[PDB]
Formats: structure tokens, sequence, C-alpha cells
């Protein structure tokens, strides 16, 4: 189902990114159509229990390690204090996890690529550049970098930094990733630019499947903010998995 | 279910140790010391079984056990006169199948840390002499090296798996029977070879997936259709030891481990199977 | 509350013949086997205490009880040095007073199926030779136990003990006793747990019933196996328990946990109406 | 945080006489001679703070403690040119709120066992007939004292700024010495409401020559003609003492004031 909402904003940056990406080589992979799957709806619907939010310690972040569905893979809520909850599960048919670590590289050094994955939403990116092109691994060109990311969430333009981290300084059990399935991981501190304001403790598994892979995707960040990450995540990702095979492949 | 309230105090330490050494192992987290029993098995840790519901060791009462439906108790335990005594156990795997109870019972065997999984307070080591063989042949006609508890202090035993044929089972008649794995063996004492267990596990296909029928007689006579062993006592004439009590703990150990490997045994087939 | 998983062979068919023999009692409906422990202690029993979780026997150490709020390790277990043990239990008493706790200390004890309703599954027996003292006139519930013996079968742990329970004013130990009220102490037993016939000291024991809104709190305390009586020399001519083959100071400890859990959780689940009536 | 390492004698034997003192009192519980000192405020006990970092006395200097952030030399101690001594210092109270505080110092007052609980080595007596009369260590030998709280805006500082700068409490006051009325500080506490709790920014003027807005007193030297006395050192003393009792205080403010 299309998306049926567009905050005024996206509607100018849509039409931006649209006019600068015009002659770059991947400019035929620019689309704005999105639209979320009828899987998902309930999720935009009502907010999760607080029996299906998943917890942060060591214990709670393994079992995305098993086989099969926890309860909540797709949904938000807001937590104790105003801190909230976002979960969200999206599947790529015809993709390999491998084009997902090759992707939070290769978007990250260009502000044009950034913006194939979210059309309406994604404004800008940098990174402080050699490591696209040195000598010799998908993983270590983004894990232990930042990614400087300017990008609407909701109506609200945001200045973020994110630093993606090795899974097993959050207690992931690493040596269990190959065996489960997992064979990328984007784990990171989402920080406010200038002030380091923690925002959200971000994580996203792909997980090899019949079809392709899954994406499972949880945020610990107010309601509001899961909210609008749901739906964002939803879109973009959805959107990314319309063309990762084929521009992975060009 | 109902969470164990009673942890001897050598398995506290046991589970730490278990926990620690598995760090790493790509099956790592599976191990969780959570273990309980089901409601519907707590009147059996309550009071013995009687003497009409123990089941017997000859080819009429083994195969009594392919019958459909279920006998008089499935579950719970009791004294036998000689000082013997008897322990019988079911419980339920949803979403399994008998071909995972059969790869679990040669897989786990390889290395320890696969072994604590199964009971992470009691499990302390297993081996055997033929790591070449990595399923039913990968396990049966093996002897598998254990040092466990079972009860308050750790066991050495040799648990050496064999054709339920040789014991008088109908094993033609399994198919039909809904039996589609069995681990049958006898469990003798490390050094002594005395017997502590004549053992037997049947895995019967349910609707929901399978449910495992265990029997023991602990310190028996005898293996099934076989003379006592010349030359080696009886281990109901050791001092101090009480087929009673064995048979309570012995109870205890397989519905806590056999319940703890139902939570996970579909999962980490699917991962290593 | 979670039910116990596990009960001794022996205690399966004691809790039948208490069944049994309370039948006709006034007290009989006070009869249930069903036992069970708090969420909250489940993780003292799946390990042991720290040693700076346990408390000392001085009396400075004692009187540390009375101090408002709870001190580290209010429930658990753990092996001691020299073959010793050491228990810690806190059990909730909701809707009780410790008033009923004096009460229950003397009434308990001069009928075996009274003693009985307490543990239905370890309590075999209990005797004084004072029996007089359960009707005297005018005795206030604590001179109804402080200063008697108890002579007490029970199972703690696998098979049957034969111990002797000698009740005593807690200030023989050191406790500020006076200042007991004053800390919110309504009750108290404490004594020596001897083994019948060889008088091996098998526990120094605590219990203090300490108010709260919602009735008391007891807060127990067991060295076990220990060389001596609290400012006390050790006996002449009588072993300490650590000298018995195949004793484990430790293992006691944990079985007087669970005892203990089990057995004052089962009471606080009747005292207030039996109490009443 | 790291345990204080130096204990003068006297207050050796003064934890002591507080300890039984207050055995029995209902709050006797709040008793805890344990002491410690904040890692981040070492190096204010290492070297003292340049003259640049001295706040004055003027209404426009005080009222700098209403600005957002912070000031230079937050925590530390000098020497001034008159002989003088200064104190600056921080200390956090997390889980406290400002009218803790406020209650604080009233009730510490009426009882010198309540006194006792503030600073369990060094607080020895305290009454009233507001007047505080105190005899206490700030250093080696024990100091009778006089210190008397006034309302802040009487030294200038703007009092109707206060809220809106998160001044949620404040204890300003002299203290003069018993009998010679000698001056020995001049003396704010402004609490200041933190997203954790409340934060106390101290400053002392040690052996000052006025209090703030008002002459010298006629007649009463300043403490810097006292032979062997130095403000320098006396700020030393003052700011380990205001580290030493006010992180103390934040250890069970919250708790006693519950109580
Ligand atoms: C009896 C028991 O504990 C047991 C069993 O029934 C099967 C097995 O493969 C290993 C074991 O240790």
């Amino acid at each position: 189902h299309p998306i049926t909402y567009y905050p005024v904003d996206t509607q100018r940056l849509v039409r931006s990114n649209a006019e600068r990406i015009r002659h770059k080589p991947y400019a035929h992979y620019f689309n704005p159509d999105v639209a979320v799957p009828e899987e998902v709806f309930a999720a935009l619907k009502a907010p999760l229990e607080p029996e299906q939010v998943l917890g942060t310690s060591s214990t709670e972040l393994n079992r995305l390690l098993e086989p099969g569905y926890l309860e909540g893979e797709t949904g938000y809520c807001g937590l104790p204090d105003g801190a909230g909850y976002t979960s969200s599960l999206v599947r790529f048919p015809g993709a390999t996890p491998e084009m997902f670590r090759w992707w939070f590289w290769w978007h990250s050094f260009e502000p044009e690529r950034y913006s194939l994955w979210h059309p309406w939403c994604h404004a800008d990116i940098w990174r402080t550049p050699e490591t696209e092109t040195a000598p010799n691994t998908d993983e270590q060109r983004y894990v232990g970098s930042t990614h400087h990311i300017n990008e609407y969430i909701g109506q609200d333009p945001l200045d973020i930094e994110i630093t993606f981290i090795d899974p097993a300084r959050w207690g992931f059990d690493a040596d269990g990733f190959a065996a489960a399935g997992i064979g990328a991981h984007a784990c990171g501190s989402v920080l406010m630019k200038g002030s380091h304001m923690r925002l959200a403790t971000m994580v996203h598994l792909a997980r090899i499947t019949d079809d392709g892979f899954e994406l499972r995707s949880r945020y610990w960040i107010g309601e509001r903010q899961a909210y609008e990450q749901l739906v964002h995540d939803q879109t973009e990702f959805n959107h990314l998995a319309t063309f990762l095979p084929d521009i992975y492949q060009e």
C-alpha cells in the first residue's frame, strides 16, 4: 500500500533530491514511489504491549539469534520515562546479507547515494573518505566509522551522528551469528550533532531466508519518536529492498 | 510450569563453570540456566508409584509401550523389592520431531559444552572413543563416557546404546506404533561396571510434535534378556545406596533436563542439524 | 510464589502419616501439604552468599539486626572456613503480629500434631518435660517457651534428626534485649540446637520478628556446626559437629535455608487464623 | 570517589564520642563515619586557584552565580592579597531537591546529634536561642563560632532572578568567632536544580574585611591580624571540610528527608 502522508518539507526535499541526482550513474534507481506491506498495517494503528518489547540485556539481545520470530517483530511503543521503542521486520527478496554490508558503506560517501534510500527524507550524509577506496572488507568500510546524517524523521529534520560498533560490545554472541543465519549487522549509537545527546541505540540484523534475507531492526529511543521511526524504517527499508540486488550488481 | 526450587550445592558451582566455558561456542545462546517442570507432573514429585503401576522388563511388558494411548504411571518413581528402583517419565516436545531426537542423541556427545546445554546444572563432561563417527548408527553401538550429577555427587558413568530388538522389543512394530526414535541402553558405573540403570527412551509422534516416554530400572539385577554379569555385584550391595532415593533423583533429573531440551530442540536443530 | 519441586522420599511418607494422625484434632483444617516459596528468594536458592554478606556472632554484630532497614544477605546460605555453615532467611508474615509468633512458639510445642501443621513434610515429633507450662496461669507467651527445651524429631534434608532446642533470653548472647521494642522487634525465638545424645552443636539460632505496616517480617540467622554458644566457651568433652565424617556445613546450611523458607512461609499462610481460633 | 586519608587526632576522638552520643536517637541509622571525595576535585586539592578565578563580592559578581553553566574555578581555594582566603566548592546532590536542602539547614540546628550526622568527625556542638552557635573542627583545633543567616538580597543578589536561574535554595551568612567577634567567613551556599537532583555551589570569603554591602565592624580587628593565622590555610581547610561534609550529606539527605 502506497504511503498516504508526506510531510510538507519532505515534499520539497524529494524534488531537490531528484534534481541533483539527475546525471549520476545510479540516477535510474531514484524513485519517489514508497509503499508499506499489508502485513505491517496493524502495527501502524496500535502500540506494542510492554510484553512485546525486547530488553537490552545481553540475554535479551541474543534472543534475536533464535530461529523463527519473537513477539512484536514489527511495532512501536512508549516506555518508562519518556523513552521509546521501535521494532521492524523488512523482507529483502533476491538479496544476500553481503549486499546489506556493502550498502552500509557505499551509500555513505555521497549524499546522492543516500537519497536513493529515502528520496523524501534523506537530505545529507558525510564522513570524514579514504576508506571508500583503501585497498582491502565491506564491514571494515563502515564498522568503527561515524556517519553524520541530516534527515527528516516525521516533520522534524535532525542533524545526527551514528557510530557503528562491533555487536560484541553490546554482549551479542557474535560467534553465533553465522550459525543463526545473521550475515549482516549494523548496530550503533545515534547521537545529536554538537550536544552528543543520545537519541537511540539501534540494531539492524540481516538474517538469511529462503527468498533472500530479512532485516530485523530494533530502536531503543518519545512515544511519538518511536512511531515516526517505525514509519521511517518500513518506508525506507522496503524502498531499499526494491533495488538493492540490482544496484549491488551494477 | 513451575521453576525448580532445589539446586544441590555442587551443581550451583557447575552451572557457573558451564556458563563460563561455553562462551564463544556458536550454540552459546542456547545456554539457559532456567529450569522448570510442568504442573501435570507435580503429583509424581510428591508420592511414589504403586507396585501395580510399574512396568516389567519382559518382552511382553516392554512391548506394551507400543500400545496406543497411555499406561498406568507414565510419570513417577518408586523403590522395588530388592532395594532397586524404578523411574517413569513422560515429557512433551511440542514443535519437535523424532528425527530431531535421534539427531540430538549423537550431536550432543561430541562436545561437553553441547552436553551442558541439556542440563546446565548437572552435566559436567562427556566423551567417546569414536569422535570419527561425526542418526541412529551415530549413537547406537556407541558408548558415552559421562560425568554428571544425579543427586548430590558427581557420577562417572558409561552409557552404551543398543538395538532395542536385543531386549525383546518389537522393533519392526515401532513405525506403526508412532515410535520414530528410541535411545535404549545400559548405564554402568565407571570402574566397577556396576549397573546403575536399564534405560529406555521412546519418542512417539503426537499431534503437536512428539512425546518422550522414558523408563529406568535403577540398580537392577540384569540387562533384559541377559543373565546378571558374573563377578560384578548388584549396585544395591553398596553401603548407603538407596534405589528408591536414586529413582526419585532420576525422576527429578529426567523431568528437569528433558523439559529443558524441549524448550530449544527445534531451534538448535534448525541451526546445527 | 512457586511450589516446592523437591520432596525427599522419607518426607513423602511423613506428610501422609502426619495427615492421618491429625484427623479429628480441633485444628485439623489448618493441615495443608501445599508448600511454596516467594519469587524473591529464588536467587538465594541458586548461589551462595559471599563472605562479606555473613553476619558474625559478636555482640556488636548481633545487634546490627536491630538497625532499621536491611543488611546485606537477608536471605541466603554459605559454607564457612572450617567446615561450618551459615543461613540467613527473611520471611514475610502479612496480616500477623509479633504477638502471634510468641504465642506460636509455645503453643505448637505441646502436641506433635500442632508441630506438624508448621512443616507437614518434615516435622515428625516434639516433646517437652514441662507439660504444666501449657496451662499455668498468668504466664506471658515468652514465659511459656523461653528457658524450655523442645525435643524434636524432624527432617532437615534426607534423614531424620533428633535435636534439642533450648530457648534463651537474647540478652544472654549480648543482644540489647531491652532495646528490642524501640527497634520494632516484637518477638524473638533464639537458642542453641543440640544433637540428641552427643549434644554436639547443630546450630546457634536466631529468629527476630520485626513489625512492618503489613504485619511483621521474620529475620532468621543460623550459624551451623559452630564451636560455641555466643558469649560462652566451647563445652569441654564435646566435639564440634564438623568432626563428624561426611558432615558438610555447607550442604547443611543449604538444607536449613530451604527448610526455613518452606516452613515459615507455610506458617505465614495460617498463623493469623489459627491464632484467632 | 576516594576515601579521606587524613583525620586530625582530635577528630578521631570526636567521631567516637559522636558515635556514642547518637546511639538511641531516631536518626542514629544515618550516622556513618565513612567520608570520601570525588575524583573530579582532586586537582583542586593539589594547587590553588589563580587570582583570575576568584569571584568578588559586589552585586554584579555575586549575580554571576545566576548565569547558566559554570564560572572559572567552581571548585578550589586560594589566599587573597590582604591575607584573607577564598574557597569555592561544587558538590553534587543526585536524587535530591533544593527543598530538602532548605529543610536540612533548619532541621539539623536544634539537636547537636543531628548536626553530628553532617560531619561525624568535625561537628561537636550547636544550639540556638537565626544564629547558630557552633563548636566544630575546621582544621586541627576546635572552633567556637557564630553563624547568622541573612536574606540574600541584603547582599545584592538578584533574588527575583533565582527561580529563573534554577536556584531553589540558598544559605548565606556571616561566620564570626565566639567572644572576639572576629570574622571567619562570608559564606554562600546556592542549591541549583540539575537533571539528576541539584548541585551545591558554595563560596567562602575567609577572614575577609567586611560583610558584603557593609563597612567593617568598628573596633574589631580583621582575623588576618591574629599572629598565627593564615587565610590561605584556612581556605584549604574549608575546601576539604566543604567537600567532605557536603558530599557526605549527599549520601543520605533524600532518605532522611523522607523520614
Ligand atoms: C539417566 C541420564 O541422566 C541420561 C539419560 O537418560 C540419557 C543420556 O543420553 C545421558 C544421560 O546422562
